[PDB]
């Protein structure tokens, strides 16, 4: 079929760049990433296939120039969707935190460590679905199932667990978890806990003495509250796994009704 392979580039999504597609033929709207790192992104893309995580469809280099294909979602990123100083609906946060979780378990379960996860890179599809974005900071940390002790300070100082700050070698899933608990807290609060967690920030110091009647903790519900105390534990090794967090009272806690489906009366 002639011009199927055609794709016009319509308006900029990010900045190399991020454009949206639209194919010539049958409309399809597709996210090309233009790179002038990148041949881990995508090898790590290729072995990527998750309804929680962007699809990767393809790559084409022409000359030095990458162009990935990546899955559209028209929702934009998960950051607009939190209200400065308030966070969003309850009921709306634990259902991104459950899709969040979904994800972040599919990629540990193949070996894979984002390293990046901040609600800039957690996209939505039309129909409010959360998706995982940008595997450009990604690693492999379990390969022949051997472990991988991680060493390389990457991330987003708000994001990041103190381990990558104060430790030489740190556990690669532990690190995840963290930066989900402020994601957790920024769509409760609509604010981040602290610039970094280290002891010389005081909000830091703070939330180790236990002060939640102070900010951002105070405009958050004790039953997600408790969920925090447990990710946002400085010890990696007593700080919560995924498997225990699908235990805990507020993530299994029946808060939201499912999509407003079309109904008639009498
Ligand atoms: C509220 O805004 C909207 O409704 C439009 C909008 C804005 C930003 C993004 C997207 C859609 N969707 C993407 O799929 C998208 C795809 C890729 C990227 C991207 C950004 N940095 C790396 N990558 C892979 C960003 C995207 N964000």
């Amino acid at each position: 079929v002639p011009f199927v392979e055609d794709w016009d580039l319509v308006q900029t999504l990010g900045e190399g760049e991020v454009q949206l597609a639209v194919n010539r033929v049958t409309e399809e709207a597709v996210a090309v990433k233009i790179v002038d790192n990148i041949k881990k992104e995508i090898c790590i893309n290729k072995m990527l296939n998750h309804e929680n995580v962007v699809k990767f469809y393809g790559h084409r280099r022409e000359g030095n120039i990458q162009y990935l294909f990546l899955e559209y979602c028209s929702g934009g990123e998960l950051f607009d969707r939190i209200e400065p100083d308030i966070g969003m609906p309850e009921p709306d946060a634990q259902r991104f935190f459950h899709q969040l979780m979904a994800g972040v378990v599919y990629l540990h379960g193949i070996g894979i460590t984002h390293r990046d996860i901040k609600p800039e890179n957690l996209l939505l599809d039309e129909r409010d679905n959360l998706k995982i974005s940008d595997f450009g900071l990604a690693t492999v940390f379990r390969y022949n199932n051997r472990e991988r002790l991680l060493n390389k300070m990457c991330g987003t100082l708000p994001y990041v667990a103190p381990e990558l700050l104060k430790r030489r070698e740190f556990h690669a899933e532990p690190v995840d978890v963290w930066s989900c608990g402020i994601v957790l807290t920024a769509m409760l609060a609509g604010e981040l806990p602290w610039d970094q967690p280290s002891d010389s920030c005081q909000e830091y110091s703070d939330w180790k003495e236990k002060k939640t009647y102070l900010n951002p903790w105070k405009k958050i519900d004790s039953a997600p509250l408790a969920l925090l105390h447990k990710i946002l534990v400085e010890n990696p090794s007593a700080r919560i796994t995924i498997p225990d967090i699908k235990k805990d009272r507020w993530y299994n806690k029946p808060l939201k009704k499912g999509a407003k489906r079309p109904r008639v009366t009498s």
